[PDB]
């Protein structure tokens, strides 16, 4: 078999995932796919996890027999699970602990340089030892924990594998009655929906309890610091949720409603496109462009102010940080105290430590909890059923149509002034204490100080807010005058490339690329680019303090990109695995929940069971993988989280000669802040670089083939059409530019006010004749109509004075006067008496309107006899000379056959049909052998 290499693996080798370097010396060059990787372990099969389950509940139902209650599932899951709850329970009390010996370390090694003596050589062992004991907090808090954290997410997957394995037994034993309220797509949704929850619970569980807790810890270590203010720096911490909850409340309904105004949108493009042939030969584009303008329109529109919305919120929270520290040092020097520099940057690491933990850990585990919750209800209520008896090109297309490059320049102005005020507000700080620390009365004036702190506060959530609005309006202007290019390239493409290609797939796209771009992109650039700002600017603020921490990055830059290249060429595989391991077992689990009584017929049922485990033993081990290349890289990543750490602290240990109190202290107080915007940036760069690729086949597209154009320079008579004679040459059709021909040298005359029948062989270039008169491809020869010819004639101007019945009619949403009727031309009289003469009067006085209905489904209120009697109505009212009627059904008809037979005035009636009943006593006839055309004098010779 495949032994992994997890089993036999001593200590101090798999806490850094030593035994996972071959297996990417596979994936560099070679592209494993599927027989290359290991197996599970011994106790991690389906049925060692499901037995212990199933027994477990089954207990538990056999208890609860006794007493007049109901059986619970989270009961025999905890009593199956406890000892590991137990088990990392010590080790996330510890990690929580661990959180706080950092800060108050950190100010008795600034207390050391508020008291310094050149001539002593005691304290700096003490201050070594200080260092030596901060030394080991990072690295318990970013290497020991990669380990823990893979153990609780495999944690889950157990649990996972075990209720879908139990669920798959109990489906096998349902009687009729009980499988005729249940359905197979029940038991699928049931299946992919419900337990997938049970992997991202474990690991916010540990939050309810450890959450507060660090709460009450550290709001206890402030008032041994500052004292009463620091209460004033827990009244803003409270405001959040409050102020989270209403924004995401009146988000909800901004999206619903751009949703529902969407898709209208969509339905009527998918509507365009299908059909597209009878629109390109009516010529009515126009009506269908601004229907769908106006709905682009009203879609931005009400798109823009989400979108100012979210920018508002990311602003905000961007600078929750510095109003807390302004308050509460604020309300303690108002009170009459002196400031220092040790008992600000702890209590600045405090904030920092305490507010993002909860405002971004104890919202979702709520979430979480709830909907595992309500997931084993489900999964419960369910079990108690019965029983039987890219490149820089594509990046530079997409920002240049945004705004000209003065905006660009203005942008990148502004986004490197936010920054700057938020190092200048901590910088003034440790200036303040640099500045008291030098008195020998003489006291300090206020003014100064306060108004400079207040100024500095403003700057940074003016030029805060400026640029994510200036952003979000930049990056959805792209979307909004690109989607317009998109569909006027569309709207003139030549039928070759409609045919070519299917109707889902354009939809698809058109839905689908159109959302990403107005959706997900400026979001994720706004926190790429600002995520990205705020470490170039703390390693800044680092440097600019000691110049010699500039040498040792560059070795430290250099392996960030071969390692993240090294990654990523062989890291993009394993989500393609799942996928392909996931589908087999969902596609068996469909084929054999429908052939249930095969099974039961013959004595073998345990077979099906060992299918499914084996099935599921492949998905097991394809997600083993993912878990271990995830992890691999955060190690290597907090190993130089950490390093720059203890060598920016050694560093300013070792040089405590020249200089002071406040700039080491303003130093060591950003160093702490490294790791989660470190891991959110390199974390943002893969799913923008995933979500490039809507954009990539959105720049496809508006590059296409283009037609001849509508108009040309020289213009028809105003009135062209006038005994239209119509004569050939040696005329070449093909459909394709450069393939076989379907036509050979069709040269015929038709006179004036004739009636030319075409009987033919069907499949032999018959209908092939009319693609080939309203020129929707090119020809080959001369075709003269009215002493001029067809090539030098726009193509409006030859569509408009023809007319055209096609075999099958098409109706499209819209009112009564829109169908017959989309430019307003004509009286409502004229179109009532055109209707009223072609016998179709009462099907429309008995609706409400009478002139404004409204059909729905393309008109399902109608019968096909209509439709040809509405297409006819249509030909009326066109009323041009040229008319060419084809037609193959195989069914009311009498009536419209004698109306076109005597209620057209003799104009140049041309037919191509195959009913030789219909082609009688015809002015001329013509027959179609295969490859040509012989055209008859009188029909009566023939008989």
């Amino acid at each position: 078999v495949k032994p992994n290499p997890l089993q036999d693996a001593n200590l101090c080798s798999r806490v850094f995932f030593w035994w996972l370097n071959p297996l990417f010396k596979i994936g560099h060059k070679r592209r494993l796919e599927e027989d290359d990787m290991y197996s599970v372990l011994p106790e991690d099969r389906s049925q060692h996890l499901g037995e212990e389950l199933q027994g477990f509940w089954d207990k538990e139902v056999l208890r609860a027999e006794n007493d007049a209650q109901k059986p619970s599932l989270t009961r025999a899951i905890i009593k199956c699970y406890w000892k590991s709850y137990l088990v990392l329970g010590i080790f996330t009390l510890i990690e929580e602990s661990a959180k706080v010996i950092q800060p108050i370390f950190l100010g008795k090694i600034i207390n050391y340089f508020e008291n310094y003596d050149p001539m002593d050589s005691v304290a700096l062992n003490t201050a070594y030892a200080y260092a030596t004991v901060l030394t080991f907090c990072t690295l318990i808090l970013a290497i020991l924990h990669h380990l823990y954290f893979y153990h609780v997410q495999c944690a889950g997957m157990r649990l996972r594998v075990a209720m879908c394995h139990m669920i798959y037994r109990k489906a096998l034993r349902l009687s009729n009655m009980a499988m005729g309220k249940t359905t197979t797509g029940q038991i699928v949704n049931l299946l992919s929906n419900d337990v997938n929850k049970f992997d991202q619970v474990t690991v916010f569980l540990h939050f309810l309890w450890a959450g507060p807790l660090q709460a009450i810890a550290v709001t206890a270590l402030l008032w041994m610091e500052i004292g009463i203010s620091c209460l004033a720096g827990m009244a803003v911490l409270i405001i959040l949720l409050p102020l989270q909850s209403c924004f995401g409340k009146l988000f909800s309904s901004l999206r619903s409603k751009t949703a529902t105004f969407t898709d209208a949108r969509i339905r009527t493009m998918n509507e365009v496109i299908t059909g597209i042939r009878i629109i390109k030969m009516y010529a009515w584009e126009k009506s269908f462009s601004n229907l769908i303008t106006n709905l682009r329109k009203k879609e931005i529109s009400k798109i823009l102010r989400s979108s100012c919305l979210r920018g508002m919120n990311l602003a905000s929270f961007f600078s929750a940080s510095k109003i807390i520290v302004f308050v509460t040092f604020t309300t303690y020097v108002l009170l009459g105290s002196v400031i220092t520099a040790s008992r600000v940057f702890v209590a600045v690491t405090l904030y920092g430590a305490v507010r993002l933990t909860v405002t971004l850990f104890f919202p979702s585990a709520i979430e979480r909890v709830s909907e595992a919750i309500v997931s084993i209800r489900r999964i419960q209520t369910f079990l108690l059923l019965d029983e039987i008896s890219v490149g820089f090109q594509a990046y530079k297309n997409y920002f240049r149509a945004g705004a000209h490059w003065i905006v660009f320049i203005f942008l990148i102005l502004l986004n490197t002034a936010a920054q700057v005020a938020y190092v200048l507000q901590d910088w003034w700080l440790s200036y303040w204490a640099n500045k008291q620390s030098m008195l020998n009365t003489e006291k300090l004036d206020l003014n100064w100080y306060l108004g400079i702190y207040s100024g500095l506060t403003v700057a940074t959530v003016l030029f805060g807010i400026a640029r994510s609005l200036l952003v979000f309006y930049v990056l959805v202007n792209s979307s909004q005058t690109l989607h317009n290019k998109m569909f006027e390239s569309i709207l003139k493409a030549p039928v070759l490339f409609f045919d070519r290609n299917p109707i889902g797939r354009i939809l698809n796209r058109f839905s689908k690329d159109i959302g990403h771009l107005d959706d997900l992109l400026p979001l994720t650039f706004l926190d790429f680019i600002q995520t990205l700002l705020q470490v170039v600017g703390v390693v800044s603020v680092a440097v600019a303090v000691i110049p010699w921490i500039a040498i040792p990055l560059v070795p430290l830059g250099i392996i960030f990109i071969f390692l993240r290249r090294y990654f990523l060429e062989t890291s993009r595989d394993v989500k393609r695995l799942e996928s392909t391991t996931r589908s087999p077992v969902f596609s068996h689990l469909s084929s054999s929940l429908q052939g249930l009584w095969t099974i039961r017929a013959y004595k073998a049922e345990e077979r099906c069971q060992e299918l499914f485990d084996a099935h599921q033993d492949l998905h097991s081990e394809a997600w083993f993988l993912f878990l271990t290349t995830s992890r691999w890289f955060a190690v290597r990543l907090d190993a130089i989280c950490a390093m720059f750490v203890i060598i920016v602290a050694f560093g300013s240990l070792i040089l405590a000669k020249t200089l002071d109190a406040g700039q080491v202290g303003l130093a060591l107080s950003y160093a702490l802040t490294l790791m989660g915007m470190f891991q959110w940036c390199v974390r943002q760069s893969a799913e923008v670089e995933n979500m490039m690729i809507s954009v990539e086949r959105v720049i496809e597209y508006t590059d296409l083939e283009k037609e001849a154009p509508w108009e040309y320079q020289k213009r028809p008579p105003p009135a062209w059409p006038h005994e239209g004679v119509i004569i050939f040459d040696n005329v070449n059709f093909m459909y394709s530019p450069g393939g076989p021909l379907v036509l050979k040298h069709l040269t015929a005359l038709i006179k004036s006010q004739e009636k030319v029948g075409i009987v033919g062989r069907t499949g032999a270039g018959k209908s092939s004749l009319i693609s080939a008169l309203f020129r929707l491809s090119e020809p080959e020869g001369k075709i003269w109509i009215d002493k001029i010819l067809t090539t030098e004639i726009g193509l409006h101007d030859l569509r408009k004075k023809m007319s055209i019945i096609p075999q099958e009619p098409v109706l499209f949403t819209g009112t009564m006067r829109k169908n017959l009727d989309p430019f307003n031309e004509h009286t409502d009289e004229e179109l009532w008496n055109a209707l009223q003469e072609v016998q179709l009067k009462e099907t429309i006085e008995d609706l409400p309107g009478k002139m404004d209905t409204e059909l729905a489904e393309s008109g399902s209120n109608f019968s096909v006899g209509q439709r040809q009697l509405v297409c006819l109505a249509r030909a009326i009212l066109r009323k041009n000379q040229i008319l060419i009627i084809d037609e193959a059904t195989a069914n009311t008809d009498e009536l419209i056959q004698k109306k076109i037979r005597e209620k057209f005035a003799h104009c140049t009636v041309l037919t191509i049909a195959h009913r030789l009943n219909t082609i009688i006593d015809s002015d001329k006839i013509m027959v179609l052998d295969s490859g040509r055309l012989k055209e008859y004098d009188e029909p009566y010779v023939l008989l």
